[PDB]
């Protein structure tokens, strides 16, 4: 079934100490999150650059890692019910806060953790290049050659286009219909590894360290080993849902050239350009496309999705 | 009277070429904007850093200019009626688009131009250190010594705390009442040069280069000397107003230490801390405080404000 | 009214890591202390050098920062009642101990936190150079030009002479009478920014991490996240008051030259020299004068003082 | 009363030897000029750069001193009657010629010395920052707080905008009326230190070393110690007055940013822009704005002006 998705977003200093912290803290946070039976997996990204759209963002390029002073992370966690995410944070608060707070010395902005429903998904299981022979064998044995996926390699061996949009109130249905038509056509591009559309349903105050005054002071005053009051979050997830309505169109690609020219198909192929124009007409903001590297992940989230 | 404020926001590469184009393009855009009789002035900022709040943003500091790969600009233009801003962009589109588009090679994100109403203002005219003797003389001559302002020096000789907030729906009145009480007390801090509260009323699609499909293609395909269709903006300013409601609390200071400890008065002085806690209880997002340098400005906007 | 003063004293390694810790830990401690309604502010100092008194301390100079292997801090906190300080430490012990203990890797001596009553004060509110025009305007408007203070700039922009004395038992009244007469004359010196006389009333065992055996072992054995028993302090504040009676004469100055020659007025101006000789005749120890930089402060303590 | 102004203009090599000869010769010339009772003072400038007007003069900047191969000087001398200037040169010719001729090895162009009448003046006395307290005290004692000026610091501690204009024949009255209205509004800009409008009345042949054939040969053949015949000047001052009529608009500012944005007020503030447009409509040449540093001056010229 379709899980819900929480995306924890932050910006940190681009230096070795940050990546060192990622290496010790990140695995711990993942293991704590896996304590909850509603957890179905995760996919953690670092932003490597920005799609320049020709020279619309002429100061940007798809790989800015060697020049950037900051690193942006987008950590997706997948949940049977979005309420599971909220419960997980509260049940494991002593561990999670103290773990997450240890990133403090490196933080510039965040964390900010919106929650999304998946309104469209065409996403395969991941496989390594060693796996395909057995996958092919099994699918033919089962009489299901149509179920043989493209090879979508895990652990930093493919790239993601993360396309941000916000939509004019009243045009949500037009956007959703047109973006699905667009992605159904886009899947013909070489190196296409899948797509999904995430629709924001709210924001996790607890995941964003956004408390009332009491919790705010506890966070600012913290030596690192004392929890802020998790009950001091002043708003429910849906109370923070944005209008204009926000969407992420998440598309995965074999490599950055396939991404550039593949995403570009919505601009270069007349038939698809006409369809995609119906998406463009609905926007308040965007499209703004971040280029992400899915480095650390729990690939079994796609098994839940495709079961 | 209180003008409306449009704030054009963008992120560009932090390199000499960017600042060079600021120097040639910036003055031109300002002169074009001044063609409209509803224009009452401007105050252009570069972000120099971020308030770390102890080590809540421990990777940040108040002056990050020597290490940052990007520069963020926040250009305030002030208008008798916000409709004047929209009219100005459309009446002068050929010049403005071609001027603004010349920044393309340096752009990473933006432009994004929300529009604000000022719901509270305690902001003095600017004066240089050479002026105070005549100002004092004139105010005493007029029998109005209470109208003698602090010395708020123009053109990069003071600093701004730009504090971003979004508020839980239904708590807007509580936020507004508490922030005004907070700022009325905050004015006692040494080096305080004024404050105002900006409440978002919408976003300028034209100022944000956010068009329908037709205009988007025209932007992407532009050699630099052809206007997109300015009539192809698909939403009015108020249609893009955010919920949760966004506010900027803009506070000016003699220097970065006065800013750090002055803004800190809302955390360190028990009486003010209690009042400011009422603000904190209302938030979905924030406070996040950017440190800005008001470099290029048309100081006469404060003459309109205080007339 | 006159607050009481706790002065937390420590000596630490003079290296970047110490100043980095100051930057993250210091603000947190200040915010925790502000939790108590009897807290009226603070003034934190680093010692920059020692007054050489000609060549009496010929190895010393007013600014020894570039050569010294250690840095001494003197953190003043101001309290409506000295009992408020003791209550604050105990009410906020879990945060304060863990925060203060994080300074351990840098500590050479301390902390030691004597408590003082203020027996004489002539101390103005602080103002930045931008503020004076409004201050002058307001005072004249109120018909109180005599209430216009000198400009005492906050946040490291003036210097302090911290003059240590201990007095022969039985000569306390002579010392107190003579030092007040001295300071009343000293205020004529150029660049004089105020003075106060602090008389020790005791020592905070809890602030000095001075426990009985149980708490001592807990401190020595601490991983950093476990409180010693705050009830294991074996003496009350007044039980630790010193005899010979100790006093600090705290005098503020525009700059170090004004300090040197201004404090020197008590040696160089015959009329004042005769008065100051009455102070000198009472001493067991001193005068020993430390030169301090008041870097981080909550200036509103002077508002409480002068209200 | 308003004095007349002679402005001796020259261009010399930008090298130490030039500035060395400024230091020995300049004072001597000033002392000789002061022999005449009609001399009321002087204000000598070096051009430090050119106002680029955005990128209209994109090769220029306000401070070109580090890159320029030449230095332009503009030496103002002030006279009760312009005839006094002519008489002074002739009465002191042996000294002046031999002094002025010693600059020869450094000269590239000039000297050229037009004479001007002041048709508008709003110019304060100069004061150092040490003076303002006594000035304020005296003006209040006299009951004339409106006579307290801005602080216009002498000797290289402010900057001058030297704005060249020539006017269409028959439009002189329109120019003069509009420029006065403009300057009366301009005085509101922060850091404005005064303005005056100079109208050319002719050129001093003797000050410009412009003789008939006899004197020209004597100049060219001079060993440095023999006067050309001062009676060999072939034209009177008014005979050389230019048509189109030339004007200098001379505006003084606290610093180059105040100059740039202050002068810019005539382009950026719609109300002033409309008035200044009446000036622009009258021009044959200009505005061309030189940025000057008033280094060596006899400040008492402003005492004569304002008496
Ligand atoms: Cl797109
Ligand atoms: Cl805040
Ligand atoms: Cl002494
Ligand atoms: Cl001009
Ligand atoms: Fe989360
Ligand atoms: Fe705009
Ligand atoms: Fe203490
Ligand atoms: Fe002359
Ligand atoms: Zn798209
Ligand atoms: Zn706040
Ligand atoms: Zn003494
Ligand atoms: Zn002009």
């Amino acid at each position: 079934p379709k899980p819900y998705v929480a995306i924890n977003m932050a910006e940190l200093k681009n230096e070795p100490k940050t990546f060192e912290m990622f290496a010790s803290v990140g695995p711990k946070v993942c293991m704590v999150t896996a304590r909850h039976p509603g957890f179905v997996g995760f996919q953690n990204h670092i932003q490597i650059g920005i799609l320049p759209f020709g020279n619309r963002y002429g100061g940007a390029k798809m790989d800015m890692t060697k020049e950037s002073s900051t690193v942006r992370v987008l950590q997706y966690t997948f949940w049977k019910d979005w309420k599971d995410h909220e419960e997980m944070h509260r049940q494991n608060w002593s561990y999670l806060f103290r773990l997450c707070y240890s990133c403090a010395s490196q933080m510039i902005w965040g964390p900010w953790e919106p929650i999304y429903e998946i309104i469209y998904a065409n996403m395969p299981i991941n496989t390594e290049m060693t796996d395909f022979t057995a996958v092919v064998g099994k699918k033919f044995a089962e009489g299901k050659p149509l179920d043989i996926p493209v090879i979508s390699q895990p652990y930093g061996k493919r790239v993601v286009a993360f396309a941000e949009h916000s939509v004019i109130p009243g045009k949500e249905k037009q956007f959703e219909d047109a973006i699905v038509r667009t992605l159904e056509m886009l899947k013909k591009a070489p190196g296409f590894l899948g797509a999904m559309v995430l629709k924001e349903i709210g924001v996790s105050g607890i995941g964003s360290m956004q408390f009332g005054a009491k919790g705010f002071h506890q966070v600012l005053e913290n030596p690192g080993s004392l929890e802020p009051d998790p009950n001091n979050v002043m708003y429910s997830v849906p109370e923070a849902k944005n209008t204009p309505q926000q969407y992420i169109v998440h598309v995965e690609w074999a490599n950055t050239d396939a991404l550039m020219f593949g995403m570009g198909r919505v601009l270069l192929y007349p038939e698809l350009r006409q369809v995609h124009d119906e998406v463009l007409d609905t926007l308040v903001y965007g499209p703004y496309i971040r280029i992400l590297n899915p480095m650390m992940e729990g690939t079994f989230w796609r098994e839940y999705l495709n079961e």
